[PDB]
């Protein structure tokens, strides 16, 4: 049962996330590194200061505040009872990014296994905020958010607690709650690896261009010019150079991991793209897959259909840095 | 939760071992069909006389019965207390696909779901052969018996054999068994499905020759010739006329059952298997998808890539007989 160093994996859904010292925690599990940075990330926040969302505020009150709203006052004859219906803006911390906060660190504590240290230090920061009302959090209260009025660094924070709620499961007890063993699904770990590295190229290849791109069959059919039947074919991610384009296809299997057979099923998606995308430009076009291995990394270069391929793994466990440099060492041989 | 009738499975899986009225037995699940298959099954073969093997039995009896071994009589001085060490041939049933039986037969009753007549039915067979010894049944027995010495009937039933002890797991009690929920996992389902189409596109299909083929990757690569890293591609049918030729990929998914997306991951696989085809012949190369699904049958045709292709579906769950027709009406129109 071989996994990932978990500290590894917070580095990648930073990418993910798109926006630190985690060498003092002692405890390797996520949901302590999770927590601490969380825990430390609103005590970041309050330094420079947390959102204050002007509410407006209707209500009847012994005098004027604001704006005066005759209709409902003469209508209620709150003029007799020396009242008025008002409208005015309290400015209040008890916005919905905020309201999240305050829910996500109850969750927090609920959970079972976690660092004492951790669980004692948030217990604090929800007695320090009286004025935000606590909140049953779901997806569709993070879905109200997307706006993103918020500053940058609200989204951050919000992005933890969007993975925290999803990744808890209630445990031992009815009240408190129990992590989810995120790293033993290959699903979301792999959607994770393709998201990962489309959001950090974007950062380390500013000589290059990167891009998704959607493809469309060569085919016609008298059937029907739709072809709705036919699989919605889009690129894991496409980095377009102007010497050289390239279309990578990037999954998290557990096969590989043992150092046998091999689980290579995706590279049959992989011509298909290289078939239907025909370029304007004519350089040039090549293919990679890559996947995460842990113990080693391993570089290897096809001539498949007229087409210049590699598969290559990367050594995840071994360091972040070196990591960073070996993807880019690896993107290097491969974009010429 | 939408699946297959469960009658329909065993004409499946009868092609898919490749070799009688069902309507008689009120039951739908499996194991009231498959076990009255089996006891019927055996009393099929009584009739006939089951399998004798003569076995050499070296003994030690006072007298001579066949050949006397000489030497272990001197050397144990067995002449003295007037006996003989010698080999001959008693005549048994206890043969390891005979013990086989018995032994299903003793999981059979112990399942705790199962009709009573059945199960009744069952036990006086077990009763009935006394001479066998029961065993403890494991997939190597099944190995040895691969030689195939047995007659054309006994390996169906063994084959019925097979299919039991794998897909039983203890529920309830320790002692009595539980049947497998086969349907519900696609994988089983989906091989069934692949060695289905096989096995029977040879018994109909007399008109067109029917083998797996499989393909080598038109690449070259200057580190190894081996590419082995490459996956491993063997056709799941090719089924080759002198008209023309035709490739097909089969597998069972849920999502299809859905009247919405549509799963055809299993599509990209297939235009690497026309390309790493050459045809000598050069006839004509097609491809076929066909899926299983169960309120109806829909078929199209595609011209994508220089290739002639169709997506089809068949309404299981409707009758074997109009399924028998649908097939053969299916291959029709593409093998031409």
């Amino acid at each position: 049962q071989p996994v990932i160093p978990v500290r590894n994996i917070y580095y990648m859904l930073t990418y993910a996330w798109g926006y630190a010292n985690l060498e003092a925690i002692p405890g390797n599990n996520l949901l302590d590194i999770l927590g601490y940075v969380l825990n430390k990330g609103v005590l970041q926040l309050s330094r420079r200061g947390l959102e204050l969302d002007y509410n407006p505020n209707t209500e009847i009150i012994p005098g004027i505040k604001g704006r005066i709203e005759f209709a409902k006052t003469i209508r209620g004859f709150h003029l007799n009872h020396g009242k008025t219906v008002s409208t005015f803006d309290m400015l209040n911390e008890d916005t919905l990014a905020n309201r999240i906060i305050k829910s996500t660190l109850a969750i927090l504590i609920k959970h079972e296994k976690l660092n004492s240290t951790i669980r004692d230090e948030a217990r604090s920061l929800y007695r320090k905020l009286p004025g935000i009302s606590t909140l049953h959090l779901t997806p569709q209260h993070f879905s109200y958010l997307n706006g993103g009025k918020n500053t940058r660094y609200y989204k951050f924070v919000i992005s933890v607690c969007k993975f925290i709620v999803n990744n808890s499961i209630p445990g031992q007890n009815k009240g408190h709650y129990r992590f989810y063993d995120f790293e033993r699904n290959e699903k979301e770990m792999s959607l994770l690896y393709q998201k990962f590295l489309y959001e950090f190229c974007r950062r380390e290849l500013t000589s290059a261009n990167t891009t998704r791109s959607y493809l469309k069959w060569d085919a016609s059919s008298i059937s029907d010019q739709s072809l709705n039947l036919l699989p919605r074919m889009e690129t894991d991610i496409t980095i377009r150079s102007s010497e050289k384009i390239l279309i990578v296809d990037a999954k998290y299997y557990k096969s590989i991991f043992s150092r046998e057979k091999f689980h290579s099923q995706n590279l049959y998606q992989l011509m298909n793209y290289l078939w239907s995308l025909k370029p304007e430009n004519g350089e040039n076009i090549g293919g990679l897959l890559i996947y995460p291995h842990v113990d080693t990394a391993v570089k290897h270069r096809y001539k498949i259909n007229g087409f210049d391929i590699g598969l290559c793994t990367v050594n995840l466990g071994q360091e972040w840095p070196c990591i960073h440099q070996e993807l880019l060492d690896i993107f290097d041989e491969y974009l010429k």
